[PDB]
């Protein structure tokens, strides 16, 4: 079935310091929306809690003409993994790996994040981030079981400026895609992240809308 | 007034070889659509004619809730210049400069393109390009008179693969002035080694969710 | 003491397929040279064995005016971790994390590599790589305990062409650097990798020479 | 013959504002060193004078085992053009074009620089730059008449930080022709808002180990 609820476990290190967060949420796979809450298990985070965004489930994402490949993967009892690399404008780098397990309509996500190079006086380490702009991702097919995308992410800072990152994503599926499915590309997805956070807990309310053309 | 017709002059060099094209077209500033035809004045192009895409007028682009800054600029009798840098996946680089002059609803565009580093056996120099994917650009404001954007451009090749370029655009206005502003565009092209025609469609949006 | 011998354990996944290699080698910390041999523990590698290069120990690297920060770290009983991101020209991405432990002059290295987006018909997955060009890395200081570098890596292919990657490195130390040490930058390092490999075993003979100016 | 003296003319625009500088200098083609002085012809520059660095002649550059291709080109009465793209960490972009003419051992250089997207409060527009780090460029060959290079440029700021740019260079020769070839360079600069002087040192190498 399509997902209804999920658990999340984020862990790894940022600038050489380990962090760990656990939580979960729920979503509407018909609307492409979801909510996720994560709480630290090692006390206050040493970096902006917003760095955990957009990391806080494309299994909730439908396409204009039916379930997305991500949803079909879950429905058919298959699976996929997610790999991303964030190249921040000030030298910071963040690499991520997401793995999932399914139990009925409940998803369990294990997310490993490794970040480094964030200036100690930068927006991340000094928690200057206050929001993030809506964003459009571009998805295309690579090989026969991989979807690749790119997006230019931008956080909003207290001073009104923006903090940017060039992002690349690779979604690797355990089962190959059909020939007709691969004819439908690129696929664009507009997403907006509404966040509420503290030094120990972060909550994301994500909205998504995919389109082939406008 | 808003634009209705335009003429174009593209010139410069690709891999050290000069090229020159002239032509024009028209468009619908209420729909964001336009057509442009350019013909070489120096014989057959030595590189893929598709390299002239998307270079073949945002004055035809309306925004989600009214005229775009590009249109407002023209309506008020002001202007802007366009600068882009295309970073191709195989090392090729393309720098462009667009300047305009207006006469009523007619636009005259001068476009200078300087490209280098394209492998002689690559898709550009061996004309492997056959089409280009629809594309979404992300626009934000900088300083008091500049709009900046980025987009990941991708051509479709004869062999079924794609040929990508990371693109940056800077629109500098002559006078000081909701973001980001996204724009979906699709280019429909018909080309030969001496003439290229573009039918462009555009649709801007602030948000879809 | 300075290192004399080392063990290596590389593991992770490339394009969604797990791999694991173990081995080790020795080096000359006075010359900046070293040799490392790694052998697969899961049979033949599904990707070019050269992808394991340059991953196969800056503790062997001296500077023109004395032991490098990497060597001093080991000598003083401290330590550092290494994080890299390889951005390949054809979309491939490789993120790495190296951690070390020391026992006298013997180093134990645990290397985690996560790669994705390599085209199935590309030089990596079809093993077209036959060598790699000499390379110069540029090192500068960030914060008070991090060294950052960049280098433009290039493999040589059978057809005579090259396969490039833009690389970023972050070396995070457990102890902060002195003020005078940080005045000495950038530091450049020329390195050449001499490799011999098979689908199951790879051997690297690395040469290095650092300089502040020429 | 190898070069001994040169004149320079830099022009173009930065963030939509035109600039123009003229001057010249000399160098030692056996040592790879040279000096260049350029003075503004349009009053004080509106951006950091250091932005004119490293733009202020590889004809003075020898290689590890003999004259460089840049020198061979000049000696044989041929020539080459230089195209660079600077991708600055804060969004600024700079595209450059250098063309030369020779008269014996004297070189005349025409340099066009087009820059945009520099934040008005950034290090370039507020003149925060005070120096630049030594730098190593990596050169490789492409096609039959091009040399391509890359280098990670870094300016030093008044506040102690660095301001970086990812740079790509394409040297296109008029006629067809050991790699990579690395070149360490250091720029010693003295500048004011109207005049900039560069003392450049260069040393190429194929390998050091």
């Amino acid at each position: 079935p399509l997902p209804a609820t999920h658990d999340i476990h984020l862990h790894g290190s940022i600038n050489g310091h380990e962090f760990d967060m656990v939580g979960g949420g729920k979503g509407d796979p018909n609307a492409g929306s979801l909510v996720t809450t994560a709480k630290s298990t090692k006390g206050a985070l040493k970096f902006s809690p917003y760095l955990m965004i957009p990391h806080l489930y494309y299994q909730y994402l439908p396409y204009p003409d039916g379930p997305s490949p991500f949803q079909v993967s879950m429905l058919e009892g298959s699976g996929y993994a997610v790999y991303r690399v964030f190249d921040f404008e000030d030298g910071g780098k963040l690499s991520t790996e997401f793995k999932y397990s399914y139990e009925g309509s409940h998803i369990k996500a294990d997310m490993k994040l490794m970040g480094s190079g964030f200036p100690d006086d930068g927006p991340v380490m000094t928690s200057q981030i206050v929001d993030q702009d809506g964003c459009v991702s571009k998805k295309t097919y690579l090989n026969n079981n991989t979807i690749v995308d790119s997006f230019d992410w931008s956080y909003n800072l207290q001073n009104g400026k923006r903090y940017r990152a060039r992002v690349s994503s690779h979604y690797i599926f355990d089962k190959p895609f059909s020939a007709d499915l691969m004819k439908k590309q690129p696929v664009f997805v507009y997403r907006k992240c509404h966040v509420k956070a503290t030094k120990t807990e972060v909550t994301l309310d994500e909205r998504e809308k995919a389109f082939y053309e406008l």
